[PDB]
């Protein structure tokens, strides 16, 4: 029921996309094939997207971030914030590093981050 590469959980189709982009260009390689950088909504979500991230469960980018106004957080596929796993320390808020990064150290948990950093990516489509 998903495209082949793309892996399949509860209704969404996801993808890893290795390359290291900052997140608008990661951004747009997922739009390229129809998707979003993803969100996540359950611990089920979660565990399955990082399951998609290599053995080494590679830091990457999300599709969220509070760059508009600092503390209002935001996805880019029409969900809304509700599950976090902020990593301890986080969030900064501050614009400098809105964008949201999961599977940051040891803890492999989510960090607000410069947007031009360069990471992998997860996409997802539904
Ligand atoms: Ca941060």
């Amino acid at each position: 029921e998903c495209p082949t590469d793309w892996k399949l959980f509860d209704g969404t189709c996801y993808l890893f996309n290795p390359s290291v982009l900052h997140w608008a260009d990661a951004q747009e390689s997922c739009m390229k094939e129809g998707a979003s950088l993803a969100s996540i909504h359950s611990l089920e979500q979660y565990t399955f997207v990082k399951e998609l991230t290599t053995a080494a469960l590679t830091p990457s980018w999300l599709g969220g971030g509070d760059c508009q106004v600092s503390t209002r957080w935001f996805w880019m596929d029409g969900t809304s914030m509700d599950f976090t796993d902020w990593c301890y320390a986080q969030p900064d808020t501050t614009l400098t590093e809105c964008c949201i990064q999961m599977n940051v150290g040891v803890g492999k948990c989510w960090d607000d981050t410069p947007c031009t950093h360069l990471h992998s990516s997860i996409c997802a489509k539904t």
